[PDB]
């Protein structure tokens, strides 16, 4: 996959869609975590957004590799695609608007929910906004922020559970509080560091270009 896309920001604490078995041909699904941010060994645990006990892991958060490059995670709806084709795939995003224009972020798709056909990437960052499901309410009694768009200032990250705080701060620290920047994207082999966090590598990962910074 490649093309143009539209971004948003989110963190709903839910079990990500690609954390289920059978969604794609992968080494293993994305890890889910308990409410205390500990990895679950069972990949079939019901989502904490659906009455269950499996939540998004805190290490599936974005970080700066250097001033021009970040790694992270996204929910994706890729035109022409399906969970079979995107789950656990990585994409090099080159931002084309906002304060981050010209910077690169490599994201692994771990979930979905955007409009079909849209090439929408919902970029994961704690404090980006819980949206329609506040799973964060059931996990730990909720995060600060507007339901959509989340927190407004970096000092609000001081209220976050510790494992989520670095990813909260990244939004203000590398991402320059960019508001829904546009991008172009290219599907790439996943950086080892990203697979280390999610646990999930596609069987077809090597068929894509190596990412070059
Ligand atoms: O089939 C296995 C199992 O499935 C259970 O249902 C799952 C779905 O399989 C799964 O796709 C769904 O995933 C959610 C995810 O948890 C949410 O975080 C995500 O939310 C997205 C939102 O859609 C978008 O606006 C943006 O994309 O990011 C956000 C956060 O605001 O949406 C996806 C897709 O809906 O979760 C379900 C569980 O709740 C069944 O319940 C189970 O019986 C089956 O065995
Ligand atoms: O559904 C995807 C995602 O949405 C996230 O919220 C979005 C809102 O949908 C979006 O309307 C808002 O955009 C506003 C922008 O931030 C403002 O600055 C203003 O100028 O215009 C826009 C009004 O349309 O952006 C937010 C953040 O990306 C949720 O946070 C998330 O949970 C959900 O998954």
């Amino acid at each position: 996959a490649s093309g143009s896309g539209q971004s948003t920001r989110y963190w709903d604490c839910c079990k990500p869609s690609c954390a289920w078995p059978g969604k794609a041909a992968v080494s293993q699904p994305v890890y889910a975590c308990d409410a205390n941010f500990q990895r679950l060994s069972d990949f079939n645990v019901q989502s904490g957004c659906n009455g269950g006990s499996a939540y998004s892991c805190a290490d599936q958060t974005p970080w700066a590799v250097n001033d021009n490059l970040a790694y992270g995670f996204a929910a994706t709806s890729i035109a022409g695609g399906s969970e079979s084709s995107w789950c656990c795939a990585c994409y090099a995003l080159t931002f084309t608007s906002g304060p981050v224009a010209g910077k690169t972020m490599v994201v692994q798709s771990t979930s979905t929910g955007g409009d079909l056909g849209s090439n929408q990437f919902d970029i994961a960052m704690p404090g980006g906004g819980v949206g329609i499901f506040n799973g964060c309410s059931s996990q730990f009694g909720g995060l600060p922020g507007a339901q959509y768009g989340g927190i407004s200032s970096r000092d609000q990250c001081d209220s976050f559970p510790a494992p989520l705080k670095p990813g909260c701060q990244w939004r203000f620290d590398w991402f320059q509080n960019a508001d829904n920047p546009t991008f172009t994207f290219q599907q790439v082999q996943c950086p080892a560091e990203i697979v280390a966090r999610s646990g999930c590598k596609r069987n077809d990962d090597s068929s894509f270009p190596v990412f070059t910074p």
